[PDB]
């Protein structure tokens, strides 16, 4: 059901992925904790209590989206990201948010079912093999069970319409037959509805652009159409009837042009929690390259390891990589932490291409190797917009 | 099924939720009371007498919508709130959708009332079928043993194989956004025709119990009697609330603005609207409209609409004395909810009289310093005030936290004093 | 089948609801009587003879719509009212016949449920012998032969930029009056024999500003006089189930006997006449808002006033009204 | 089939309905005569020869549409009238809809022709199933006895229980564009539910007519009836496009000429899909009309001018023509008002001097304000007859004579005032 984690355990889990932005983490943790707190109340208070929506404020590239993505992934919750300006053009309907979110939940519950159906099909597949070895666990059945998993015993011929086969090729055929009987289409579609209603999470990006003569009537019309979603309503979908009352909504935006006070008063009352996010620094970039679990540099260490090349990133090399991304954002356009992705690939493109010929070597990326493939490019701002 | 409550008993019940706004409570009581007065007349007068619709006037956040919500909830009536500007575009949402979503809201209303009557019986037969798998076949011993262990025990995590019904079709249809409602109706037809059977599958008693209650409760209630009864709820008891009707009043946009009034005209004057649950007649449906009317006036409405809104009430703006009452008096007020939410973690929150008073002063000052959003400022102010407690409530378990006037001025006055920061955070 | 009533019998029944406007009652009586006259002709003349459509002219709130509603209710005919300006935006015009069919399906369905009730074995034969598709077929026969359509504010689509879009509504409405075949979910519907009644103020434009093809499809023209103070008094009392009789019976449910004096009925009408002259003239609709504001105190206290006789005089009217009617700024919001 | 009448026999028949406009009648007579002329040619010349489409020019109300209506009714051809401005919005209407409604008019036309032939076979099979209920089962005696008693006798008032078909089935919500589709889906569930007949008690009087309808559907093949209507549209189809002058030619000109480009594949010929099957528009005859006061036929796109070879100007009607329209045409408005008042028992008689002043009154209104053509005769007559039509119930058994004095009493007062003539007349 809903996870029992405390807000401190949720923020501690988010620190494995997002760097900094502790205030934003505490806001989503409190909202996720209220999901469990509402389950502990009586029947009257469960309907009266609605989720507390979060309005994030900050420049682009500070992690507003990754916090929401990891939260839904931490809460095992369906997630969708919608641009607020998509509805500005008009006839797309605003209800499409719930329609596409539901579709994401239907595929989610299917993959989670196949994951739980595989271990169940394999247990019953080898269980039917043990009936041929020892006709009816006692001893011999437990002996052939441990010898079938650990050993290469599968090469022996075993007759399992009865037909003779090899346990290696009979095991994969018995998994196909057992996995087809473990799926319930009715309970799968109903759980996808409960996933959207109870656990649903919706992230509305760049909601500041729809704030307030000609365009303002079109802008404030999106909020009036977004209003029944946050206040709760019924949306018809192909999969069934989806109620948005218990869905959590997380909005974000720059708010340089407008302010959250420019939103309609009915929407402000539906976005009670507000959190400002600080912009990232050069000291933060050095942290993002290494600290987060499966960071882009750790991934590249493992990717070249597939070819047999050991990549090592020195601190002086990581420092100039971070200094490179900061310089490009200042010289041209500030895209946030996304600059680290394009800068890392441009430096690593020569190693990634020749990695097949570098098998068996240890390549050390220092401050000098970084400045050779970068400083020439970072010096030209005209080249920095196309290449970086 | 019309409630016999007098106008004074209705206003007294509304006082349990809404604070003040006595004129608007007396308006909705008259409309609801006429529902019972009409049912006592002869056949000729029942059709000639039509509900008296209400046009509410007042600034935002004064409780216009909540009065309509509690009115329909008090009368056990289907209710829907629609924004008048939703139909300004006109290219598809249809104006008929107001009765459509009102019909579907009534079907769920009469369904939950049918589930509660069938609940204890469906749960009795659901667990009865579980006992047939545990002990294959007066109850003797083992059956009464597993029955008591199933209700009291957490043994539902065990694996049990029970036969259950399933729809073998499993077909998905691609549809453009307009056909999203229609294709779902086609999917229910193919499952209703061919498949009648039950297939043996392996489940867990925790998930198998909830799946058995749905199957047994469906057999107890008849769909033909329930679907036609919901239509009788929309025609007699239906209640519709049209928000921000002042924004559709009156060259370029005014033709599209007044077009919404023309489209809403057959609803209030009465007409026949087709729904998937049946044919619905809007003649006796009660309509309530609300608006600020700062830009326009009720005279700027089309003359055909003015006659269909005979009852007029303006609602007064809330004051600081009202904010102090809203924080406590109403049932399930925002402080009552937060008090119970922190109690989940084991923390006892207490709000002093002077603390509640300085919370209201903060919300009042923000509405004046920046933008007046009405009583909705109380949530943003309270959530900002309690965000430290709500995060630490896990570690504060077993402690009594008292919110005094000093605690309020510490976490708020700093923010309210700076107007530039007040707009972002509050 | 279809009831045969002389034009005087139609007007005499309309007098039980509408007050005055005798010129419009005589026009609608001719059209409904032609429904029975065409049934008595031969096969060749039935298709050649087309219904005579009516174009009504007059200010708002004079009873143009009530005359049409009571006419169809008297003939048990499907009725629909659509605003001509709804098609100014570039909804299809065929939706007029679609919503007319939907309203006729429920009409013949509710009327058929009563016939089946006229005890458990009789109801089991009612759910069997009655066919759901046969009711759909009976509705289509009611739309083609007896159908009545009312098009409000038709003068607003008269005639350079918007005039091409305004007159385009007339051109799209043309096949409906000339006759055509419109497809609906309930079946195929033919508009040849449907009666159409149009109305408008015609202060901005004139019927001559309509396209020439449309003028010939509206042979009957009638102007409705503006209601006066003497007419307002008659609307409060004379019509069957009048707004005052309704409010007299609603209070009677609580146990209170309400009586309206002749002096009060006169000043109630004078109050409504004063508001239409001071701010905006909404016609007889002003009586609805004025009555409710006068009776709002009695309607709320009717539970505690049970067993009492409350008499509404001219003094009680002047107490709850003259204060509000004198202030025009408040008259727009409250009245 | 294809009528063999000569151009002179066509025009002579059109004079029974339309008055004057001889140059236009000769144009439509040539186009209908070429339908028969092409039939007598060889296989190569039949396809190469295409119908000669007609463009009518003249003021409104001169009878352009009545010539097209009476022409198709004379040739027993499917006919449809469409306004050229209907497709200006082009939202969803597709121009292909002209052939769609034309096919539906042909299906109903050939269906009634199939009902008359199936009447004797259905009535034989309808009473055949009734005889199985009376005498349970060459005919021997009892079957031949009840057969002669059912046709000759009024014995149908007896209660007889016969089995008849019905379906248990549902409503579907759809946007206005799917209104035609959902009607087809509903018919498919009624056919799929089951094939059988439910037993119910009835009367032979009402059971015989209900048995004829069920048998008549089985006798006619839905593939033969549906495909025969396609042959009626391709060869005999006649389409009238009104006010084509309003789609002639910057901002509106792109949307106006866009209608001609969408109308172009219809006149040049193409394949249009209908619910009844595939229809080819190559040989369908098209007739266009317009006032052409604002624009000219040369303003049309060059590809459309080549597809409208026949050009005819229609003259404006005069006072002498209005006198003829009130009397000469079959089922004229004055004869129709004579029979309508006859239903109440009143005999109406129009004098020659009264008819003459009516025509002069209709001309004066067209001259004083706006000229709407012969349509003015409808409003002028109804205003004159409105007092008689209301009292027709109490005037039963009386003979009312409409003279020149009765015309000037109810009209000249109203016609003299031009401000009131616009509203009332
Ligand atoms: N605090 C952070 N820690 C780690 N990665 C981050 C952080 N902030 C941004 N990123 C990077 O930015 C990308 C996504 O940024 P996103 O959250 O979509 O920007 P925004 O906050 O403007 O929505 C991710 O690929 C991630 O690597
Ligand atoms: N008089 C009142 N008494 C209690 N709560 C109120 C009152 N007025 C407003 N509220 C609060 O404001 C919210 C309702 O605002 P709403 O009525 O929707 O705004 P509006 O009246 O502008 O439509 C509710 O959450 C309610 O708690
Ligand atoms: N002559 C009349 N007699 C009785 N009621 C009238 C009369 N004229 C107007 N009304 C009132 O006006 C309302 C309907 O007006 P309506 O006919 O819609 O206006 P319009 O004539 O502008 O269409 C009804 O509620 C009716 O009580
Ligand atoms: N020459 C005519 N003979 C008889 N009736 C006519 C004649 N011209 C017009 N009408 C009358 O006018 C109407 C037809 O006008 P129509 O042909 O549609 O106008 P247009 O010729 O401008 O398209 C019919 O009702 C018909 O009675």
């Amino acid at each position: 059901h809903h996870s029992e984690m405390t807000p401190r355990e949720i923020v501690s889990e988010l620190d494995k992925h997002i760097i900094g932005q502790d205030n934003a983490k505490r806001s989503v943790a409190i909202a996720l904790r209220n999901r469990w707190r509402r389950m502990q109340l009586n029947e009257e208070l469960r309907h009266e209590v609605t989720p507390k929506n979060i309005l994030m404020i900050g420049p682009t590239g500070v992690g507003k989206t990754e916090i929401a993505r990891r939260l839904a992934k931490l809460a095992n919750a369906p997630f969708i990201k919608v641009e607020a300006t998509k509805f500005t053009e008009v006839g797309k309907e605003v209800d499409s948010i719930i329609r596409d979110l539901t579709d994401a939940a239907v595929k989610m519950v299917r993959v989670q079912a196949i994951e739980k159906n595989r271990y169940r099909a394999e247990e019953l597949a080898e269980e039917r093999i043990l009936d041929v070895l020892i006709p009816p666990p006692s001893a011999a059945r437990q002996a052939f069970r441990k010898k079938l998993r650990e050993g290469q015993l599968d090469d022996k011929e075993i007759e399992i319409k009865a037909r003779k086969l090899k346990i290696k090729d009979a095991m994969k055929l018995l998994i196909e037959e057992e996995a087809a009987k473990l799926v319930n289409p009715e309970e799968l579609k109903q759980d996808a509805i409960d996933a959207v209603e109870q656990h649903g999470i919706v992230f509305i990006d760049e909601i500041d652009k729809i704030c307030k003569s000609g365009p303002d009537v079109s802008r404030e019309g999106v909020q009036r159409d977004l209003l029944p979603l946050v206040e709760g309503c019924t949306v018809s979908t192909k999969h069934g009837m989806v109620k948005t009352d218990h869905i959590l909504f997380i909005a974000s935006g720059a708010f340089q042009i407008a302010k959250p006070s420019d939103l309609i008063p009915e929407l402000q009352g539906r976005l009670p929690i507000r959190v400002e996010l600080q912009a990232l620094t050069t000291s933060d970039f050095e942290r993002i390259l290494t600290e987060p679990n499966a960071s882009i540099t750790v991934q590249y260490k493992a990717l070249m390891a597939t070819e047999g090349v050991n990549i090592e990133f020195t601190d002086s090399g990581i420092k100039r990589i971070a200094e490179a991304a900061w310089q490009v954002n200042e010289s041209t356009e500030n895209i946030g932490a996304r600059r680290l992705h394009t800068v890392l690939e441009r430096l690593m493109e020569e190693i990634s291409y020749d990695a097949s010929d570098l098998s068996g070597q240890n390549i050390t990326i220092d401050a000098d190797y970084v400045s050779k493939h970068l400083d020439a490019l970072v010096a030209d701002e005209d080249l920095s917009r196309f290449i970086l």
